């Protein structure tokens, strides 16, 4: 398979304006029948191209003439000898019971329904399958009654019908101009709640939410998330919805999240179901979390498109960062930020000194469904923040409105999106640019020098990105670097120069540079990178003493937590190191004085707290090293673990009580004392052993909702107590029935600490709540072994690799798009010592001969194995 290169882009040779679709459904077979109105561009005897997969041609019609100038060929139909303008009719044949790849039209229990993007409405008829074609689509469906009673497509009903022998039709309209990536079609017998939402200008939009019959008790918490994502979209944004109708369907069934289809978005049903017996606090806040972003894709990406796939950040890291401001405002800022620095630093770094490693702007695709990435996505909201944090609010706002002035109606680039930024604003964005061009994480050294008889502080900051696998020339970028200076008492000195005050972004825009300010009349503490300004490696010579003092003093909470990360970092290392030469954990009674000192501070906010002991994940505690030792990583997060909770024994049960709540509420002080208290309980479970088996598995027992029984079963778990096996059995037999609640206990196993891991987890595989044929279950079981328990996965007897290749294997045929998320952790391989990279090397090896080998995995074992 072929790659593509962002540098080919040319305007297509073909345009639509307008489709036609109507579909006889049936999920044996489906019959599409599409007509277009085209247009030529391009040169009188240039084709028309277009795409289409696993297609049945039944016909093909020019102005009605059954036409004889075309052919089929590899992925496409090419026809020729075309007049300027003209209308074509194309029918076809596809079989959504067949489709187990979940891409196109395709089967979700007993509904049907759709997912285009990137790629895949030619999986339903021959189309210009590129974004940068904008057309209006009418839709007729028509479907058996009886099984089909909801027959749904993007816009308004126009008109209906009933047929003879139980069937049924109607069609819909979107008036706005549409690429083919955002249609949507469902088919099914659905539960509904309906509600309605009034804009600021007084426009009344009808709120439906799809859901299986018997769900309706979990669908209000989603629908009160998009009434909050339209009112914040105003207050924040100054934008309204568009349309009569917001439809949400939840489908049991998909591979990604959830999809922004104009008017009739598709979520995978963990993205919408909640009740308070069933999810989590971290549930809701994904809930609301993802909600939020696919209704801010309305502007940013419905209303203003991609050119082209290349330009998937423009939609993604914009929206992203969207549905992280509007978790932030409505929440906790500070607990937000943190989270999306952990996965930053935790997992996207990874990515970026993978062999995946791409740009945010990618200049090479071989299949783009694998460009879905924590780097576009992610990286992508990070570089549209260090934009936010040059301009300053009322400038970005600025900017945002010239985008959509200039821009509404039409698909644009990034390169469009960042000269809108530039020219509201009159900041100059030129070399702010490379961080769309250049992959990998820059790395940023920090000196600093006080001098006492000038009162001067000196920095002297440098940069460089190491070269990654796709990219061997590196350039120095715009780095926003924000800082402040504590005097000894903990307050902020002012940032001076020549007697005028100095911004506190510093613009570090050269390989090396100095800063000097005046002024400083008391040696300070820096907070360095402040709100993780850029999305960058720090490396500066801390002392414990700056980082605690961080800790009592800093202004903004994210620092605290900061300087906490970079306190445990120092004895993560040293507590590796000694673990590969025998010896226990070492940590200084003064860092475990800091942490108390955050048990037992009464003016810190709980959310904050609670983050601070909450430690590094060993996704985050791998980005410290060169070279990973997954077993030293998981065995020395225990041992501290059990440190700590020795040390602050009496001050965590004393925390743990004193934030005990009876009501249960989806507020957000009341999450913050809930992820505090569960966070104490988790120190806990790792303390003496009978007090533990007694507090988990009492809070298990008691617990009023979710988020308490699950952090008390997670514990047991984790921390091997007596109680587990029992708690672990009573979870399933309550809950064996619902898929979604399950994958929470398959996570469980997948991630257990127990020697017999993998054992268990391949006996899983015949539980009655697993199947291979749902997404969500392989995440939850497979992924989370592989991903989120790499100690088991990277065993030093290779079996988890063995175990990895036989799912794929399976997986390839069946779901490629999951087969190459799964993939992802053996891909990582040069992170890892010889002997575990021989064996990662040869399973590779093993799946780059499978026969149809899916363009999906070759991209990743081609790049794996280079
Ligand atoms: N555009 C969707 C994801 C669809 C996909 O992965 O194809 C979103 O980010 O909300
Ligand atoms: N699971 C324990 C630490 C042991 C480990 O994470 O490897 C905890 O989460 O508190
Ligand atoms: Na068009
Ligand atoms: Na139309
Ligand atoms: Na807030
Ligand atoms: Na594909
Ligand atoms: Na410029
Ligand atoms: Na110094
Ligand atoms: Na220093
Ligand atoms: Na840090
Ligand atoms: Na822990
Ligand atoms: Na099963
Ligand atoms: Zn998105």
């Amino acid at each position: 398979p072929q790659a593509k290169y962002r540098h080919d882009y040319r305007a297509p040779d073909y345009q639509i304006t307008d489709i036609d679709l109507t579909f006889d459904l049936d999920a044996q077979k489906t019959v599409v029948t599409a007509v277009s109105q085209a247009v030529r561009h391009g040169a009188s005897d240039a084709p028309l191209r277009l795409n289409g997969e696993d297609l049945k041609l039944v016909s093909v019609h020019i102005n009605d003439e059954p036409w004889t100038a075309w052919k089929e060929e590899e992925g496409a139909l090419v026809i020729s000898n075309l007049p300027e303008r003209f209308t074509l009719k194309i029918i076809n044949e596809i079989s959504p019971a067949a489709n187990t790849a979940l891409e196109g039209l395709y089967q979700s229990g007993d509904a049907l329904c759709t997912q285009c993007e990137a790629e895949g409405f030619r999986h339903i008829t021959y189309y210009l399958d590129r974004p940068d074609v904008l057309a209006r689509f009418t839709t007729k469906i028509i479907a058996d009654k009886i099984k089909y009673p909801f027959l749904l497509s993007n816009g308004n009903r126009v008109a209906q019908g009933e047929l003879e022998n139980g069937r049924h039709w109607v069609q819909w309209q979107d008036p706005f101009p549409k690429p083919c990536y955002l249609f949507a079609l469902v088919a099914g017998d659905f539960d509904v709640l309906r509600d309605t939402f009034t804009t600021r200008s007084g426009r009344e939009v009808a709120l439906e939410l799809y859901v299986d019959r018997g769900n309706l008790d979990r669908a209000p918490w989603a629908m009160t998330s998009l009434k909050n994502s339209m009112k914040w979209d105003e207050e924040r944004f100054g934008l309204e919805y568009d349309l009569d109708i917001y439809m949400i369907v939840a489908v049991d069934f998909f591979n990604m999240g959830a999809m922004e289809n104009k008017g009739l978005n598709i979520f995978n049903s963990k993205y919408v179901l909640a009740r308070t017996d069933t999810a989590t606090d971290k549930d809701y806040l994904d809930i609301e979390r993802v909600i939020g972003h696919e209704y801010f894709h309305n502007w940013t990406g419905n209303r203003v498109t991609c050119r082209d796939w290349f330009q998937l950040s423009l939609k993604e890291g914009l929206t992203v960062f969207r549905d992280q401001e509007f978790s932030s405002d409505l929440g906790s800022r500070a607990v937000n930020r943190i989270n999306n620095v952990r996965t930053m630093r935790g997992l996207q770094f990874a990515e970026d000194a993978s062999p995946m490693a791409h740009p945010i702007r990618p200049d090479m695709v071989i299949e783009m469904n694998n460009f879905y990435t924590l780097t576009v996505y992610e990286k992508g909201a990070e570089v549209i923040r260090m934009i936010h944090t040059l301009l300053g609010e009322e400038n970005f706002q600025k900017g945002m409105q010239l985008y959509f002035e200039r821009h509404d109606g039409s698909a644009a680039t990034c390169d469009d999106f960042v000269q809108a930024m530039e020219d509201a604003s009159n900041v100059d964005l030129s070399h702010f640019r490379r961080w769309y061009s250049q992959s990998g994480t820059p790395i940023v050294t920090v000196k600093d020098d006080y001098n006492p008889e000038t009162e001067q502080y000196t920095l002297t900051i440098s940069q460089r990105t190491p070269a990654t696998p796709d990219q061997a020339e590196k350039q120095p970028l715009h780095i926003p670097f924000a800082i402040e200076l504590y005097d000894n008492e903990g307050k902020v000195i002012p940032l001076q120069k020549g007697g005028h005050p100095v911004n506190s972004v510093l613009n570090v825009t050269q390989a090396e540079q100095t800063f000097v300010f005046d002024n400083v009349y008391f040696q300070p503490v820096p907070a360095l990178l402040c709100e993780f300004s850029a999305p960058v490696k720090l490396e500066y010579k801390w002392s414990d003493q700056q980082l605690t003092f961080l800790m009592r003093h800093a202004r903004n909470d994210f620092s605290r937590w900061d300087a906490a990360q970079s306190l445990l970092a120092t004895y993560i290392k040293l507590n590796v190191a000694r673990h590969q030469q025998g010896q226990p954990l070492s940590l200084p009674v003064h860092v475990a004085d800091a942490f108390r000192a955050v048990l037992l501070d009464e003016k810190i906010d709980p959310a904050l707290a609670a983050e601070i002991l909450t430690l590094p994940s060993v996704n985050e505690m791998a980005e410290l090293f060169d070279i990973i030792d997954p077993i030293a990583i998981a065995e020395v997060r225990e041992a501290l673990t059990r440190t700590l909770a020795t040390e602050l024994a009496d001050e965590l049960l004393a925390i743990y009580n004193a934030n005990y709540q009876s009501e249960y509420r989806v507020e957000h002080e009341d999450i913050a004392k809930r992820t505090l208290r569960n966070a104490c309980l988790r120190f806990l479970a790792f303390g003496e052993t009978h007090l533990a088996d007694v507090l988990v598995s009492k809070q298990f027992h008691e617990a009023n909702n979710m988020t308490d029984a699950l952090a008390a079963l997670s514990a047991a778990v984790a921390a091997q107590l007596p109680c587990r096996d029992a708690l672990m059995q009573e979870y399933d037999d309550k809950w064996h029935q619902n898929g979604l609640v399950m994958d929470k206990w398959f996570i469980l196993q997948a991630t257990s600490p127990a020697a017999n891991v993998l054992e268990t987890v391949r006996g899983l595989l015949q539980h009655r709540s697993f199947t291979m044929s749902n997404p969500n279950r392989i995440r939850s079981l497979i992924g989370a072994f592989a991903g989120s328990n790499p100690a088991a996965f990277h065993a030093e007897d290779g079996s988890g690799y063995l175990f990895l290749v036989e799912m794929l294997t399976d997986l390839n045929s069946r779901n490629p798009q999951v087969a190459s998320r799964l993939i992802e952790p053996l891909i990582r391989l040069k992170r890892y010592d010889a002997k575990r990279q021989e064996k990662m090397r040869a399973a590779l090896e093993q799946l780059k001969g499978l026969e149809n080998l899916s363009g999906d995995l070759y991209e990743k074992i081609t790049k794996a194995l280079a």
